[PDB]
């Protein structure tokens, strides 16, 4: 509605709630402070443009402005068409950044903001998902030898871009931030676990404890789900491909099947796969009235919909993010967020502190890519560990906590071989 | 707004929205469905009248409904003037039910109302807190005649029933329904575990692992909450007057301290006392930077805002549900919703399924009123354990899970001493 | 060997070693030497003869030099014929305990012991399990009239006495002291939880983690040995006939099925329900090979050996403490301790922190049986709550723990009703 | 005391108690029986010799007689004075492996012993801690022609082996069997973590629950000693010296700080970090009265020993595997084990269903080297992951799982870039 060259969103007069929204979360959000001011005082980012496509909550836009704060000319669009918060996104028109976004955009919408987004000629891109990277190598192509390189947040991006290599279409370098340690370790396994069961409870209202919580993967996100899970009393299934993780998922004290006999017995089941249709026909036919289904890994691909439509005599929509399959026997299924992230459909995504840490590293990438991107190849590149350490380190003084020091001796004892029995 | 003599709502057009919040909850309270279609099919409440003073959302409305539904005459207060859910009460008024509520209720309307739904002339009073049992009791002694009993839900208004029988104040029979063990041993431990967080986490989108989480009070709401907040990565701290369930949180494996010491050290406080005062002046001049505090007891004096106030240079509202309490040092103190219910404020309270147990019980305890009110003297009675196996039976049933049935043989061994070695 | 008037013990020579393990545990023991101070400055116990029947280890041969050490004159035999540790039996042999015990006597030597220790002519009866007293009832009838009372320890001891009760034939008042607030929510739930387990690990050097484990029974006991089951990495499955207890195991995030469905996939079983033959004939033909079983209730009728031995072809002891039992089919199947007190038997049963809570607690009714058993009924009675306050309140302050205290004010909210909303 | 060219021993006539340990444990390792079938019907190893320094109890008595089995001949030395079992030991002689071992070592009988070990010629090298290893490249540089290689077990070692690959004095390949998935993920994590604790109350019979657990190292053993502390009931403090381990901690709901301040408070101490002097001088000056402390990593470097006998006016052995040393101003410390692997030394090491994971790894390393060493250099490898999932899915098989199967389209959406959205 207010939608022209600088912005699309839904309504300006909005701005004023996701003003607040981003004064609170940026409240305890210490390293991306820390990093603020750095870059209010160096300006590293004047003349530089760069165009975002992330969960355009109040934690994104923080980066955002952080960024810009930095001297950064900035675009946006949104990573999920239904993660979008409106308000902080007429904030952040309000700001200056150049976002184009509206919570409930259909997808044609979504790739039409992203070339809005792209328009801007970014040196710099930073992207969620690795739909932006992708669709300038498939339809901005004039724009490519512009472009310095892009840093991903996410593993479903990673596995996107490092295929992209393995193909040569690749055409700049990309910092995968998904696979640095202060990221896959805390936001993939704490952050997602703390915020799937937000947005489960949220959109339902329904007893985690003594529920059968059926998790199909055991990677970082799954782990954290699970051990959540599992502290809010449910009973966990893990369901796995690689028998070295289901094994993992076993001595954690989780029961270990597979997915056609999770889904006799499972209450709520959440998707952390990253793959498609993990969860499809035979599966849905197998479940208990009431199954709740959540998807908390990426697109909506990892629950099969187009099998819940085609079982379903009725469609229904009993609450906000909630779908109603009902089957011709009088069995109902409900899907959460439309098949979508739960955590960032039905919630408020990850909690502040752990998006501090993950958008930190995102931070510290565009920089990366600023000054490194001559000596890169068009390659998929991690961030040296000496980033994941200098993230930890403010982490933990703000935090109040001074950890033990190696002694000379200590370092030389562990460079030694001499010194047995 | 929508105010006459059989209701007091804020917007009836917000029923329709109601409705599909009641009907939600309902598919997930199997042990109240299975009374319901007892009640429907046998109407043991034709010509009764039951005044209820609860908190006003959509398990509740369920629970009224299935009292209507067993032919009762039903009208309803709130039972805290933040808790009521509008569009839920809207949907109410239109079921006939005599609801007088609205969110944000002054303290002056919380008992206009309250008196307005005593003018039904209860037979049976249901009650929340004891306001309603306490307010016949002070205004209404013309009521006394009429009233066959009442049933307190909640640990203080069961305080302040006892202490009315002690003192001879009592007129009539009284059910205790947080006494018995399917309530409190749920309820007020598992429901109060995960609705706490779940208000906490919606209220402020911070993380709650690597927090260190003072819990206030070690009973069973405070062991719930405890327990929950261990599971989502917390360090907790257990502040308690009694030293055996202060010996009880450090073999649960938490740290225990008194509330100076905690004060310091805590990023979340909750409390769940039931009692007054327990954060209070000294406390919160200790309290770092950023301090969040909730209370998960009765009213809103476990933390004394006066004393809040009175440090207070600066009182703001950063965001719905978070009020913040500039000091003079200029730290920021912040108070979730206003001191009250953080769970049933910032949230929705209990999920479904623990209020189905604890609602089942109280409608179990209402037609136990009706069964014997004649037989009943003015004091407080707890239900026979026999209705408690009844709810867990349902409940089980409804789980799929059949348990070991006790044989013969067993149980005279249990009844024997002859047998030793 | 060493057997004469004053004791029979297996060798006097391992009294050195015996006395350098109570030595150790009394280190630990805060509660008990705080009161064995009082005791030998006021000797309550002059010219008073005790007979007990405990599990006699280190822990219990320090609760008997105490009540030594305040006067009395001690006699002592075994609770279970296999937890004796002959070591200790010495070193109380030594120090003029008149104790009559071997490792691994007979029943016809258990109950010849514990007719010797009776010869004493006891003022008070301290036992574990009731043996000692219903023995009394039956076969030293002559005696009762001296017998000021019991203190009974233990759960199944408990329920012996109650139905000696209601039969008419309890002749002397008894103590439960199994049922004071600081016994059965720390002895029972945390001393048991971790015990069993200790025992098990001793026994088999088996890996706990990613196994399933079947509790029989969620009581106290139940609940702490599901509890470090868990802990150590456990699939916990809860066998119950409690409806109510099974609900609370589902809650906690337990598996709950009865026992037909728990023994085809159990590959650990305890038992601790203080009932008859919980696991027999058809369990043992369900269960998998190499399944262990525990017993951690009472005696050894828990999982019913004479059912096992019917089944087996072969019955071999690969280890000390393990019995095996070879099929038909050739699987084979483990029953640890002879079906006795897995805790006591394969390892050294309840830490000692534990059982000073314990046996603080039985110092204690040995000192109210003293003083008030001539105004006290051929009845069982439980300790006031004062003495399970004043033993906390030791152990709080021994851990350098201080807590908070309630308010002139809030001990007066406590006791009011008009402070409502 | 039995003595020869072939073993030494401290007993033959103990053999036939070490064998009954050695059925026992071989019963519960089904991938080490899988891998011994195979050996057994290929004789892979027929003509090979190998020697092997490991801690010499019955699982690895199995692991050398499945290479036996396989056709190798065998010698064995200890890889600890205090880990050897002499029935054990006893047992392996009498199956004609040339061990040499006496629990109760001295330091130069210690490397005698592996001296003797070494006179076999081996063809492989097997180690556990890498001083067989280093013993051969300072001492016998003559078997560096006939050696195919080396294979090293734990975290210590492979450090050790990288260090000598670094400046250059590795002389033949080495595998680092530590470094597969299924050892260090397992073994190292729920081996310690189940182990330790089993060790720490086998020697003390104290509470772990209600107690403050520092442990020193938050790898994969650190990782799994707190895990399992924590699932005892206690409340545990990490110190570590890596930034992102210890937020690791946090988040896992740890207190983190640093040495001197957890000395302070911690009432039991575990070391695991591979590294020396991680509490010394200053440390056991600050600690309470009563303190436990004990080793789980390498060699005995970790506790720094001299410190405490300086400290020390008095040294006294109250325990097996309990050393006190009594202070000046009176305080007792207690270390246990004599600072060596207190899980080895104090109870029966890591459990059986874990040894055989790591030792089947180590059996097929054996094969490996067997395979490969004329196309190896003289450095440090780890086993293809082939050989991790072998490992994995035959022990899944043997647990009944069967986990889910990646199917060939999701495969092939894995490696695909341009479905996005
Ligand atoms: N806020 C969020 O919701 C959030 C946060 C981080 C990552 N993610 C997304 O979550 C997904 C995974 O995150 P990760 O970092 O856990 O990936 P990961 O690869 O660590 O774990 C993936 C696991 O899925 C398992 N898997 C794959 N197909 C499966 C199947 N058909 N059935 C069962 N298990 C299967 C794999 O074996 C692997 O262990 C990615 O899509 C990532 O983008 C979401
Ligand atoms: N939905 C909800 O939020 C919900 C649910 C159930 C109960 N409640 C309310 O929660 C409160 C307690 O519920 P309960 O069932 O736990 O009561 P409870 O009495 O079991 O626990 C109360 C504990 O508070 C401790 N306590 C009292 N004053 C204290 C102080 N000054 N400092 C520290 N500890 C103190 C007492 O020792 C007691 O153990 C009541 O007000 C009850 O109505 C709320
Ligand atoms: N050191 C020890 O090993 C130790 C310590 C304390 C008590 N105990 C013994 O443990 C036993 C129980 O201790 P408690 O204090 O837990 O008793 P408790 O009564 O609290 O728990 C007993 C549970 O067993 C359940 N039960 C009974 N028969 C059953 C069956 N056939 N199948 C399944 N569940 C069944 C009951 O429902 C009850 O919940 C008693 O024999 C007591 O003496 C042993
Ligand atoms: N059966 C056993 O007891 C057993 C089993 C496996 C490994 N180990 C031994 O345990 C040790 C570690 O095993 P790992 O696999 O955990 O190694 P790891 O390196 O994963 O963990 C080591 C941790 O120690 C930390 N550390 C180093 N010096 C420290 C200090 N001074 N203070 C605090 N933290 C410090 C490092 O940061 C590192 O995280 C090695 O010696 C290994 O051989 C023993
Ligand atoms: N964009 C795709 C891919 C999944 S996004 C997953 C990413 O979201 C990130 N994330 C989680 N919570 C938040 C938040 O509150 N703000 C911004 N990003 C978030 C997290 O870092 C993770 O890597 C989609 O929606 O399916
Ligand atoms: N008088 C105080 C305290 C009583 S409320 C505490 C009670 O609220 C109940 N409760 C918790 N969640 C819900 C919900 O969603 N609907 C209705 N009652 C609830 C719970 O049973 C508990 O006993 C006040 O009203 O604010
Ligand atoms: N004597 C009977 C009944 C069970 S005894 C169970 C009791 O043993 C007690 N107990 C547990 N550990 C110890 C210990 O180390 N010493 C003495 N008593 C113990 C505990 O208090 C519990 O009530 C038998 O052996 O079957
Ligand atoms: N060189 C040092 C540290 C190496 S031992 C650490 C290794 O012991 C192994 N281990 C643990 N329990 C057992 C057991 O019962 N038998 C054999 N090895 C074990 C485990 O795999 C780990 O890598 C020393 O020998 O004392």
């Amino acid at each position: 509605m207010d939608c022209g060259k600088d912005y699309c969103v839904k309504d300006l007069s909005l701005a004023e709630e996701g003003w607040k929204k981003i004064d609170w979360v940026s409240r305890f959000m210490p390293v991306l402070q820390y990093i603020k001011r750095e870059f209010e005082e160096k300006k590293p980012f004047k003349g530089v443009r760069i165009a975002a496509t992330l969960h355009l909550e109040m934690k994104t836009a923080f980066l955002l402005l952080t960024l810009k704060a930095g001297g950064a000319e900035v675009s946006a669009a949104a990573s999920n068409p239904l993660s979008t918060q409106d308000d902080v996104v007429a904030a952040l028109a309000k700001a200056g950044v150049k976002v184009y976004a509206i919570r409930g955009e259909s997808r044609e919408q979504y790739y039409e903001f992203m070339h809005k987004a792209l328009d801007i000629r970014p040196n710099i891109i930073i992207d969620d998902g690795a739909d932006m990277i992708s669709l300038v190598h498939k339809e901005r192509q004039e724009m490519l030898d512009e472009i310095w390189g892009g840093s991903e947040e996410t593993t479903t991006g990673v596995i996107r871009l490092r295929a992209m290599e393995k193909a040569g279409i690749l055409k700049f370098p990309v910092i995968a931030v998904n696979d640095s340690y202060m990221k896959y370790l805390f936001d993939n396994r704490y952050g997602t676990g703390q915020s799937t069961w937000d947005g489960i409870m949220r959109a339902t209202n329904l007893l985690i404890a003594g529920k059968n919580v059926v998790v199909v993967g055991y990677g970082w996100c799954g782990r954290g789900i699970a051990m959540r899970a599992r502290g809010l009393g449910a009973t966990v299934i893990v369901v796995e491909v690689d028998p070295i993780k289901a094994l993992e998922a076993r001595m954690d004290g989780f029961l270990v099947m597979d997915m056609k006999e999770a889904a006799k017995i499972g209450d709520i089941f959440v998707t952390a796969t990253g793959n498609i249709k993990c969860i499809r026909r035979e599966h849905f036919e197998l479940m208990k009235d009431g199954a709740i289904m959540a998807n908390a890994g990426h697109f909506d691909v990892e629950i099969w919909k187009p099998d819940l439509e085609k079982l379903a005599v009725e469609i229904n929509n009993p609450r906000p993010n909630v779908t109603e399959y009902k089957l011709k026997d009088g069995r109902r299924l409900y899907l959460l967020a439309d098949g979508r992230l739960v955590n960032l459909v039905a919630a408020d995504g990850h909690p502040a502190e752990i998006m501090d840490m993950s958008f930190a590293l995102q931070a510290k990438a565009a920089e990366y890519i600023k000054d490194n991107h001559e000596r890169l190849e068009p390659k998929v590149y991690i961030l040296p560990r000496e980033i994941d350490e200098m993230v930890a380190r403010i982490k933990l003084e703000s935090m109040g906590i001074k950890i033990e020091e190696l002694t000379e001796e200590q370092k030389k004892y562990l460079e030694s071989w001499e010194h047995g029995t």
